[PDB]
């Protein structure tokens, strides 16, 4: 589908077409302290696509919430994006639990399909704008998931840390007919002054997860988030 729900926020319209180059897609960010959304290419940002491996964010929370993940661990599985680990979590979660969570979280079209790898170029779809809203709300507003689980997720998503910022996120790469079809990078950044949630989606050109990550870093840098 398309995500049609209006954004009742005075959001800033960006032009990062040059950074995207030959690639088509969108970029969305949200500043906690300013309570502000920033969007490049709002039209594309509302189109729903398969989340691919970015859905491992939520499978991890479900695994922790249901004590499937206890005490190859979460960090190695997330950082190397080990598929069997997360397919097994999904297999061990009752459907109605998942359906209930996706409804409370407002995750995209909520379509679980055959309830087997439904997040990998299949039934479940979410827009780039929704990726940011949903992730921000799950971490900052949702009180069903515990802070312990949230901290374990964050530790598994940590990519960069220095005196200026901490960068967290997860890539996704959809493959169709032997080629990139769908590129994602979803995450958040903690600086000394603010916290930003963000996501880049690539629909065409060279739409790989790594390309989405690289474009994400260039945009955040250019916007001064990494200063
Ligand atoms: C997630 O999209 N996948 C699992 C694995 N990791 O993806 S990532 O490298 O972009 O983070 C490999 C690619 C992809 C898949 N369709 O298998």
């Amino acid at each position: 589908y398309n995500y049609k729900k209006p954004l009742h926020n005075d959001y800033q319209i960006l032009d990062k077409s040059k950074i995207f180059g030959s690639n088509s897609g969108s970029f969305v960010m949200y500043s906690m302290k300013k309570d502000k959304y920033y969007i490049y290419n709002e039209k594309e940002s509302r189109k729903r696509y398969s989340p691919n491996s970015t859905y491992k964010i939520y499978l991890a929370m479900f695994g922790l919430d249901r004590h499937i993940i206890n005490d190859q661990d979460l960090n190695t599985a997330m950082q190397n994006s080990v598929n069997w680990y997360f397919e097994r979590i999904s297999d061990q979660i009752p459907k109605n639990y998942t359906a209930t969570q996706l409804k409370q979280l407002n995750y995209g079209n909520k379509n679980l399909g055959s309830y087997k790898s439904y997040w990998m170029e299949d039934s479940l779809k979410i827009s780039n704008l929704e990726q940011v809203i949903v992730f921000k709300n799950m971490m900052e507003q949702n009180n069903h998931f515990s802070k312990k689980a949230k901290n374990q997720l964050s530790s598994s998503l940590l990519i960069k840390k220095n005196e200026k910022y901490e960068l967290y996120g997860k890539t996704g790469t959809g493959i169709v007919n032997g080629k990139y079809n769908n590129g994602w990078f979803v995450g958040y950044v903690i600086t000394n002054h603010d916290k930003y949630y963000f996501a880049t989606h690539l629909s065409d050109g060279k739409p790989s997860g790594k390309n989405a990550e690289l474009i994400s870093e260039k945009i955040l840098k250019e916007m001064g988030v990494l200063n």
